[PDB]
């Protein structure tokens, strides 16, 4: 059924991450359902450049084992990652997106920040 996996998502999941500039993260991404099919999500971290990871977005169902996210963090220049979490068990997600925006805050987009980079995690319940 096309909420099968949408179930599985309330409450609050480890996730661990890698960009395309080799850089790690850890932190938690917290499922708040809105519907059978959607979730808003709360996400909190630190990349593995010590800078602090603040985000919130939103989940939708697409197939039974995929959902939609689009998130937007304030703390990195409110870039916007954009991906699909496939469920693998029901307890692990995978991650791939990408992302783009002024992540520095500087307030000006640089060549760096123009163009979609690549995101990778997993997410495992807690
Ligand atoms: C662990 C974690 N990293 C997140 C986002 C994130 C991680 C990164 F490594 C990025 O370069 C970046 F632009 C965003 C997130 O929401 N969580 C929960
Ligand atoms: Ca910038």
């Amino acid at each position: 059924s096309m909420s099968r996996a949408a179930q599985l998502l309330p409450g609050t999941w480890q996730v661990t991450m890698t960009n395309e500039d080799g850089q790690t993260s850890q932190g938690q991404w917290h499922f708040q359902p809105r519907s059978p099919y959607t979730m808003d999500i709360v996400a909190q971290g630190t990349i593995s450049d010590g800078r602090p990871i603040v985000g919130y977005g939103k989940a939708t169902v697409k197939t039974p084992d995929t959902l939609d996210i689009d998130i937007t963090y304030p703390s990195l220049g409110n870039i916007k990652a954009q991906g699909q979490i496939t469920m693998d068990s029901p307890t692990q997600f995978k991650w791939d997106a990408h992302y783009k925006g002024d992540k520095d805050g500087d307030g000006y987009i640089s060549a760096a920040e123009a163009a979609a980079q690549g995101l990778t995690g997993t997410l495992q319940r807690q």
